[PDB]
């Protein structure tokens, strides 16, 4: 599927960098729609986390 | 489900240009979007903690 498996893959990417995995690749970063955006800024706060 | 999609990437870009008070919606939500909205509401502490 492509909505609610990204979905759950992402909430486990977010879990994974919140629990101090700075390193996780954050998956579906290059899709065209909603999960694209979503994954693109996942990216963006694991790189803000990257600040300590 | 797209819009709640849609304004869980803006709330984490809010977050990542540093408003770390910025409110995470949907997180009281059964589905999907629920746990991903929690997920990303424990990203949010976590910006904080560290």
């Amino acid at each position: 599927s492509t909505i609610t498996r990204p979905i759950i893959e992402l909430s486990n990417t977010c879990d994974k960098i919140a629990e101090g995995n700075l390193e996780a690749e954050v998956p579906h970063q290059n899709r065209a729609d909603e999960i694209g955006i979503l994954a693109k800024s996942i990216e963006r706060l694991r790189r803000s986390l990257k600040v300590a």
